[PDB]
């Protein structure tokens, strides 16, 4: 580790801890924004295109409602959420410029991300070439090399949360199971696909389980569909925790090494988790073509720029019920939710 490393990650945890201690709270309202479009939706809350009426400026607004958080026993996860996203800075890292809450919801609101999720992007073509994987997974090693340093684990590694931006870079969003942890953490949750052995066996777990689903991931994007699939999850869990993967003809000896370090079922000899740290991974020869420093300022062009037409057009997202946002005359859950 240069110097310049531990120097570089030194300053990201002081100001990091900074925001940390002391959060932003309520820096706008509701009716500051007009209402363009729903972008996703899920069994507590969903995500709307939303636009700000004295800027213009476009954003992603993330709507939960108190009521279905807490009957779902994610209070405490969505508490993280936003004190986290609110305290970090990262290129790859999406921005939360306001939040706020009100009688019925909780409101982030961040910049707004137009090209669309990896996830549309590796389904169109069908896989990525291992160049293509590479600069995005790079992008990945480094952001997890920050967040790490932070205490921080993300547990939500998936392609439907790896946004790419107008310069084709991406923008990791839902850091609805994230949380800061010095040692172990106990909770089930993440994509059965993406699971580390030691969550499907209820062990305490640790930032090894990142790793793992990075592994996941170079495997989808490489290969077009995940290592461990099946038709339902019972039978994922015990691919996973088999210590057995097969991998395409077409995938370099390379990538297959890395693949069989980071997708290691015993997580004290996984790559991330070793006494070398993050350097096991970005000295693998499978990234010996990565400059770790252009990716991290963007100076490396990307493999595609998505197609769109401006800051406001949803093209490259999908369609749904478009449904009300409705306010409760009196307060719901306001003890559970203080600090938000
Ligand atoms: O609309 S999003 O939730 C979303 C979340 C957070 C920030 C975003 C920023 N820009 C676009 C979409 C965003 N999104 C697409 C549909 C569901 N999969 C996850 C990503």
């Amino acid at each position: 580790e240069q110097e310049s490393v531990k120097e570089f990650l030194a300053k990201a945890k002081e100001e990091f801890l900074k925001k940390w201690e002391s959060p932003s709270q309520n820096t706008a309202q509701l009716d500051h924004f007009d209402r363009i479009k729903t972008l996703g939706t899920g069994s507590f809350g969903r995500v709307m295109l939303v636009k700000h009426k004295e800027t213009g400026n476009h954003y992603a607004m993330k709507i939960l409602d108190k009521q279905k958080v807490v009957k779902l026993k994610q209070i405490e996860h969505t508490l993280n959420e936003k004190r986290i996203l609110q305290a970090v800075n990262f290129p790859f890292l999406v921005k939360l410029e306001f939040s706020f809450k009100d009688n019925s919801n909780l409101y982030m609101v961040m910049e707004y991300v137009p090209g669309g999720e990896m996830f549309s992007h590796l389904r169109r073509i069908g896989r990525f070439s291992e160049p293509h994987a590479r600069f995005y997974a790079a992008q990945i090693v480094l952001t997890f090399e920050y967040l790490h340093s932070l205490d921080l684990i993300y547990r939500d590694l998936k392609p439907e949360n790896l946004l790419i931006d107008q310069q084709g870079y991406i923008q990791v969003t839902d850091f609805g199971f994230a949380k800061r942890v010095k040692g172990r953490t106990w909770t089930l949750c993440g994509t059965p696909e993406y699971l580390a052995p030691e969550i499907i066996l209820s062990k305490g777990y640790n930032k090894a389980v990142d790793w793992w689903a990075l592994g996941v991931l170079i495997y989808e994007m490489a290969a077009g569909y995940p290592p461990f699939f099946a038709d339902q999850p019972i039978q994922i869990y015990e691919k996973i925790v088999s210590g057995k993967v097969r991998f395409p003809s077409h995938f370099s000896s390379d990538l297959k090494d890395l693949l069989r370090n980071l997708l290691q079922v015993d997580l004290t000899k996984r790559f991330g988790n070793l006494k070398n740290g993050v350097n096991d991974i970005k000295n693998h020869k499978w990234f010996a073509t990565t400059d770790w420093i252009a990716i991290y300022q963007r100076k490396v062009e990307a493999p595609f720029i998505p197609k769109f037409k401006g800051p406001g057009d949803t093209s490259n997202f999908d369609d749904y019920e478009e449904e009300e946002i409705r306010v409760s005359i009196n307060e719901k859950c306001g003890k559970e939710f203080t600090e938000f």
